[PDB]
């Protein structure tokens, strides 16, 4: 299998290296020379343009920053692709954008999946990413051997756009939980309840969630959590702010009522203006900006 | 060891609690000013008395299960002088941290040992003797109390000094309320995006957003057939009771000057929903997010 990998950034570069490492022929394009060089150093044949990268490919993977860039990449490359090429978009983009590019691809006789990922650079490098997939089950079956060497988990979420929708809905919940957990630890401290004691209660009770059992925003109860390491990501505020922007687009596009998610979105947008580089659990320290 | 216990408050939690004490071979002296509650308790072996002070006069331990801080205060005022010195008072009511510490001090000024030990698990937990007790006060007092708590309890956790039981409970329940709303928002958003309830369930429960509000209390019928959504939102944990705890959380916020943006937002949402739907499981808040 020959794979064209379009976007060789902080996620794309290690993903593509795992593909090389699993026996695929990987062709590549990135507009940053430092990204393209890094990738050629691990065996990707890099080309000057995306249409050239796509020319001989059975599978085309995108890992790009916005729906607008993904769309312009599709219209740039679709005529260069061979028929029945399989397109996998692993970018995190809106549901609307996902569905538009899916339809554009299939109109050219291609097969297309949305497959955005969770796990970050660390997951990408360790080949433990979780892919949330939208599209036809038979297209996913065909893609499975390409995805497997990048992935710890591959979940079929439904028809085109479902992958994007599942990730966005999970991350909106996550954001709300990280804030609620933070509020809880600060309230407890002002009530004279120790952090270990609250941790022991909540983790054994109905309030338990990853935001506390793994991402505990106070130092001590979970020695590996970002709070014990100057809030080094982990999952940056910048990235969480990005996901919540997409959740707010989805909310606006559907007319949905999402009071806590929208509140969380405003909290993180404001926090990202100052602390975009910190793990999102660092929000515990911005609560008095609220009043 | 077998002990004489006065049980003040024989309502839908106190009655089954008192029944389990009788089953464990304790002599239980009960009082409740609602004769119907008292009659039900007598049927399961509680010796019912004409007045609270009479019930406490010959008791080694006095348990209160009462609706509010004010009723606890009034009860302690009415009975502390009647109890034998160094009687152990356990308050398993859910009341404000401020109120807890006030009644704790009151009990101690009368020569009585006192713990706060509010419970979670509701009436079914009460009947099954699987309640979680979250305890505030001295280690040695809790050591004294353990034989009495065990026949009612699935978990006993020592949370810290007087008031810490109440604090731990109210922090966990605030988090729960926020999570239950956030889960509802996600499921509605999914429905509007065309993502199925089952698919969203599968994702969130396998990802970082997983929590009891989805995995046990799923607010759409289907994915968790035992959840209240499948039974006309019969509680479960009523909106009335969540609204009361949320009130207690807002009291704790106001007493400390803490900042709890989502917890306060969740309190406002539940206070509105409680005006007409006090009787429904708190998962039913999902109704407010749909047209
Ligand atoms: C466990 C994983 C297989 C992919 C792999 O080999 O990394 C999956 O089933 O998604
Ligand atoms: C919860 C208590 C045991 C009492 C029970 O099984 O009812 C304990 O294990 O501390």
């Amino acid at each position: 299998t020959t794979i064209a990998f379009l976007g060789l950034g902080n996620m794309g570069a290690p993903m593509s290296a795992n593909l090389v490492g699993a026996g695929h022929v990987v062709r590549g394009f990135d507009p940053a020379p430092t990204a393209a060089s890094g990738a050629a150093a691990h065996g990707v044949a890099v080309f000057r343009s995306a249409p050239e990268a796509v020319a001989e490919a059975d599978v085309v993977i995108t890992m790009l920053p916005t729906g607008e860039v993904v769309r312009r990449c599709y219209t740039d490359v679709l005529a260069a692709a061979r028929p029945a090429t399989l397109f996998i978009d692993s970018s995190t983009i809106s549901v609307t954008d996902a569905r538009e590019v899916h339809a554009l691809a299939e109109s050219h006789g291609m097969l297309q999946l949305d497959a955005p990922v969770s796990g970050g650079v660390k997951g990408a490098a360790a080949a433990t990413l979780a892919f949330m997939v939208g599209g036809d089950e038979s297209t996913l079956r065909r893609a499975r051997p390409v995805l497997e060497p990048m992935a710890g988990k591959i979940i079929h979420c439904g028809a085109a756009g479902a992958g994007q929708a599942a990730k966005v809905c999970n991350n909106m919940v996550l954001a709300v939980q990280q804030i609620a957990i933070a509020e809880a630890f600060v309230l407890a401290e002002k009530l004279g309840l120790s952090a270990q004691s609250l941790f022991d209660v909540i983790t054994g009770a109905t309030g338990n969630c990853w935001a506390v059992h793994t991402n505990c925003p106070v130092p001590g109860p979970v020695p590996t959590s970002p709070a014990n390491n100057d809030f080094k990501p982990g999952f940056s505020t910048a990235l969480m702010n990005k996901d919540l922007g997409l959740a707010m687009d989805a909310v606006a596009a559907t007319g949905a009522t999402a009071p806590l998610g929208s509140h969380a979105a405003d909290i993180y947008a404001k926090f990202a203006a100052d602390h975009a580089d910190l793990d999102f659990s660092a929000v515990i320290h911005t609560l008095r900006a609220r009043a």
